[PDB]
């Protein structure tokens, strides 16, 4: 190996039916990119990776750009990246409607444009951490730390962190005729424990998430407790069924409570490593009704 250059990509096309909403067709979250890896010596490799996505607006942007340094002490990755909390993720096995019980992304949307992320893998035991450099009060603050381990057929992880947006859009303000965004200074603090159990052709995952949204210079404080119970079952050769139940409750320090349930059931056929097809129903519900959703998609990879 001198190093490799890998052009890669994913063509995604999806049809979505959201209850009491107009169906959509599209190719958002289609990706294309370049992953270059260069070996300097037997204890130091470099990575440059860039990934372009499609938006849904036809506009094409840089979804990720990464400089990686691989050493005998883990990888350090700098640049615009998904959060460590997003890499670690949790017991959401959906393609369309799940993941409501994973609370790390409320402000960050799983992205920070200027982080350093760290990864150390030992013998079925790992550590992942990340720091988002705040700048010009455009870049949010982020600090994250997760640990995981595998014990036979049981894989576990825990961790969390804290994410602050000093100018987060929470709504809109109209005085007389002029309209301006309402920004708040919000901190999301969160912690998570996940266990995933492999039992034959079945996988069962449970994730507990806790979070607190704390506004600065404003009394509001919202606590969130979330559980996700999900599973996949190999029914045929390249066919998994999957399903999940997600419950989150939010309790505001002002006494207002909200909660929401999301259930999903679907099927995945992995034709080959480069193509897959999937379909899924979602039943949503919560205090404020009974949304019924359906989605079907296909992916080509290169
Ligand atoms: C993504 C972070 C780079 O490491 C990939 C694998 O690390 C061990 C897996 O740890 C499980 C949690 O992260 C899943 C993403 O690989
Ligand atoms: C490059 C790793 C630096 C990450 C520091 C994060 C520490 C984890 O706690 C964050 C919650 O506060
Ligand atoms: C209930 O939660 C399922 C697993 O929770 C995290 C892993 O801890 C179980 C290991 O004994
Ligand atoms: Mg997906």
């Amino acid at each position: 190996d001198a190093g490799t250059v890998d052009f890669y990509g994913q063509l995604r096309t999806e049809l979505k039916f959201l209850e009491d909403k107009d169906p959509t067709i599209g190719s958002g979250s289609s990706r294309a990119g370049v992953d270059a890896n260069y070996t300097v010596n037997d204890s130091l490799a470099l990575q440059g990776k860039v990934e372009f996505a499609l938006k849904d607006s036809g506009d094409m942007y840089v979804r990720n750009h990464i400089l990686g340094v691989k050493t005998n002490f883990g990888k350090f990755s700098f640049g615009k990246q998904w959060t460590t909390s997003d890499d670690v993720y949790g017991a959401d096995y959906s393609y369309f409607f799940g993941g409501t019980g994973l609370r790390y992304g409320t402000l960050s949307d799983a992205l920070h444009d200027s982080q350093v992320k760290y990864v150390y893998e030992a013998d079925s035991f790992w550590v992942k951490a990340g720091y988002g450099f705040p700048e010009d009060n455009a870049k949010q603050e982020l600090a994250e730390l997760y640990v995981g381990a595998t014990f036979g057929d049981l894989a576990v992880h825990a961790g969390g962190g804290q994410n602050r947006d000093k100018a987060f859009k929470v709504g809109s303000n109209t005085v007389g005729t002029t309209t301006t965004d309402i920004k708040a200074d919000v901190t999301n603090s969160y912690f998570e424990v996940t266990g995933e159990y492999t039992i034959g052709d079945a996988l069962i995952g449970v994730t507990y998430y806790n979070a607190e949204l704390d506004v600065e210079n404003n009394p509001l404080v919202i606590d969130e407790d979330a559980i996700s119970v999900a599973g996949t079952y190999k029914v045929a050769d390249k066919t998994k069924l999957y399903a999940g139940y997600e419950y989150v409750m939010q309790e505001a320090n002002t006494g207002a409570d909200e909660d929401g349930t999301l259930v999903y059931l679907g099927v995945e056929y992995k034709f080959a490593s480069w193509a897959r097809v999937y379909a899924e129903y979602g039943y949503g519900d919560g205090t404020t009704d009974s949304a019924n959703n359906f989605g079907i998609g296909a992916r080509y990879y290169w």
